[PDB]
């Protein structure tokens, strides 16, 4: 499973992957937001059809020592082949290369992420001072990490998970 | 003066980037709070101080706007270190990021008309995207994007800036 940095030509395929699960499962992403985020997105290619994109994932930095895995989606016709886990592996190595100590994820796929050492947590693990700084973010994923009131209706039932990197 | 090293930002650079932005924030540079700078760290570049190891004397970002279009934004040099080639070295590296990303056009909104003319930027009027791309880009939460789109509610804050474009 080859995982590589996304290119702008991958964005339509990424968009189709997100829309497949957008709603309760994945937070929506419109096209412009995906172009804007292309330098943090990664894609998995089909093993035998060169250059076809069957999965995507992004690592989003939240603070100096904290990152989040987000927008991990695998083509439903290509699941169960190691693609999801390979994307998470590469995204975690990005977090390491960026010298992050902790990675967050908000998800229903509790056991999938438990394979990588993520454990369920309660609350929001940042100081009160960092919490107030992060509230000025415009990114809705950040508000979901912060558990802000106006996104509470959209995330009910998700598990909050954290991985401390070695 | 010799060409400085321009490298990808690390999270430990973000406070210094923040101070560079705050120096010019307002009429010149769009404001950037800490969380936004951390979130954008994977598109920021910094010029290393010529003599102070691990210190940065300038910063800049390449922001993707669409499949074939990018923007140079948040270029800032320590005012006590200007006029030594650091600004141009950052823009040089940002333009190579744009080509590696297969962008055909790079935008900048700026008062420094001549600084950017050295790289081939020319002044334009309006917003060079189709009506369909314009409508998609309007859904962005990024204020710089709204400035690129020339939306009404940001017109008072960008008066006097030149809109410039470089075709790669
Ligand atoms: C969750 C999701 C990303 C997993 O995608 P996937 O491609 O099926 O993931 P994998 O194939 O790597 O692993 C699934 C199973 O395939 C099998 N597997 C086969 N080959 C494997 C390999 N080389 N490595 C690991 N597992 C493999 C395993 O049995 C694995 O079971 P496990 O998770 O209990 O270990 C996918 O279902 C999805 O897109 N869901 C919606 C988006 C979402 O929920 N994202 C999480 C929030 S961001
Ligand atoms: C505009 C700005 C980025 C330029 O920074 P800078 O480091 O002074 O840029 P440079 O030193 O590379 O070039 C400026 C002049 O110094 C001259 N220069 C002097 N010594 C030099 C040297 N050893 N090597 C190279 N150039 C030198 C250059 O000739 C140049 O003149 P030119 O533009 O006519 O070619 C900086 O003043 C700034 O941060 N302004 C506020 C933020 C801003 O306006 N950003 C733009 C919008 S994002
Ligand atoms: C898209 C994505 O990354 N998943 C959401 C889950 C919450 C939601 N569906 O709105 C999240 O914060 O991770
Ligand atoms: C940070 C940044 O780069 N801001 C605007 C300048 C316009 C403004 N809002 O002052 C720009 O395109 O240069």
């Amino acid at each position: 499973p080859v995982v590589r940095r996304a290119r702008t030509s991958d964005v339509p395929a990424i968009k189709q992957l997100v829309d497949t699960y957008a709603g309760k499962i994945l937070l929506e992403k419109n096209l412009v937001t995906l172009y804007e985020a292309v330098q943090e997105f990664w894609v998995a290619e089909h093993p035998d059809l060169y250059g076809k994109v069957v999965g995507c994932g992004a690592l989003h930095v939240l603070w100096s020592d904290l990152g989040e895995i987000r927008t991990v989606a695998v083509d439903p016709a290509m699941t169960g082949h190691g693609i999801g886990h390979a994307i998470v592996d590469r995204l975690l190595q990005v977090a390491r290369d960026l010298q992050l100590q902790r990675v967050f994820v908000l998800t229903f796929e509790t056991e999938f992420f438990a394979r990588h050492g993520f454990t369920e947590i309660e609350g929001t693990p940042v100081t009160a001072e960092v919490f107030d700084e992060m509230c000025r973010s415009y990114d809705i994923g950040v508000a979901e990490f912060l558990d802000l009131s106006y996104v509470k209706p959209n995330i009910l039932g998700n598990s909050r998970m954290l991985l401390v990197l070695l």
